[PDB]
């Protein structure tokens, strides 16, 4: 009845959305009231008519980043690490070179002093990464620019993985998820659940899945369910009783570091005063925030996390599109995983649409 309630508001903007872009299958996670409902739409794979059901794994891209910033966030809670140490202090290949001298904090709000997007097609492997960062030099003012970067988290991931005795992977999989309670997340699927492999496809309609290679697991290499996804948004809320130092190391994600434009750049996660209009969503979203170098202003002191936020991180692959947006002090939140890179603009809107009509 609840359940009903909302299914009618969700049905009236997917439905609509799905037909317009032709996206193949949806998967739309709903926190209301602190509960978790999980909404399915078309097919996992146009090709054998698949559904879309709970066991569906859709590609996160980007949203990879805030499993990354809670890994990292852990071992600072931990005594692992802290966000004021230097690259050098944990890959010593660096020490003495200006990247080693960038702290992890700059690597996990996007302000290094200027990283390129994507890792560059000629660093192959960690060693020619390493190379590259000690040919590095900074472009811009390291914690006053900020420069959407994949190589940056991505670095914080194998920092974070150094400090704690044990491969990135391995530490998610087996450390992270399941201290979480997700039991269908993953960056490497098992054979027993490549069935449950949704299939992406491109602007085009062509049949495509995202390829691994440098730093993608740390940066966009995470799959994961609607139900799994719902779960973390519960927990990125303080709604799940688990041990004392990970509900800490979650919640410490939400510190806003940085002003930049519209936006309030936390560890990874990017807030907004709530209630929030969707033109500053639809500006602080925009492909300018994204490609280029914006002005940053460092927050003195750090702003502590807070409930009167939207919360939002997207995500995106050649195949795929995510979105995550949720409002600790409303207990609401929407996650959307589609198996088509369809534009930011609709999936912040239709966001903007579905929890302002369940906000009352």
């Amino acid at each position: 009845a609840t359940q009903d309630g909302i299914q009618r508001t969700v049905d009236a903007a997917i439905r609509p959305l799905m037909a317009k872009d032709g996206i193949h299958g949806m998967a739309v996670g709903i926190v209301a009231g602190g509960k978790a409902y999980v909404y399915n739409y078309g097919v996992a794979s146009a090709e054998t008519g698949k559904p879309v059901t709970r066991d569906t794994l859709f590609e996160l891209g980007s949203i990879s980043k805030t499993f990354t910033a809670t890994l990292a966030s852990y071992a600072q809670v931990s005594g692992n690490l802290s966000l004021s140490d230097t690259t050098g202090k944990y890959l010593p290949v660096l020490q003495g070179s200006q990247f080693g001298n960038v702290k992890l904090i700059n690597l996990g709000t996007h302000t290094p002093g200027g990283l390129p997007l994507q890792v560059p097609d000629e660093i192959h492997d960690n060693d020619e990464l390493m190379q590259y960062f000690k040919a590095w030099r900074p472009s811009c003012v390291p914690g006053a620019c900020r420069t959407y970067t994949n190589p940056g988290i991505g670095t914080l991931g194998l920092i974070t993985a150094k400090s704690m005795g044990e491969d990135f992977t391995p530490l998610m999989e087996q450390r992270m998820f399941p201290a979480l309670g997700l039991k269908n997340s993953y960056i490497d699927v098992p054979e027993a659940r490549i069935p449950d492999y949704a299939q992406g496809y491109k602007k085009d309609g062509a049949p495509i899945r995202m390829a691994p290679g440098v730093l993608s697991a740390e940066a966009y290499g995470v799959k994961s369910t609607a139900a799994d996804m719902t779960r973390f948004m519960q927990a990125n809320m303080n709604l799940l009783p688990l041990d004392a130092k990970l509900q800490r190391a979650i919640m410490q994600t939400h510190t806003g570091y940085f002003k930049a434009g519209v936006l309030t750049q936390d560890l990874i996660w990017e807030q907004y005063a709530y209630p929030v209009a969707l033109k500053t969503l639809l500006a602080g979203n925009s492909s300018a925030m994204a490609l280029k170098a914006t002005p940053a202003v460092e927050i003195k002191p750090p702003l502590a996390p807070r409930q009167d936020v939207w919360i939002n991180k997207t995500g995106s692959t050649n195949g795929f599109g995510a979105y995550v947006a949720f409002v600790p002090e409303k207990q609401l939140g929407i996650v959307m995983l589609a198996n088509k890179n369809f534009p930011n603009d609709e999936r912040v809107s239709v966001a903007y649409k579905i929890l302002t009509a369940l906000a009352g």
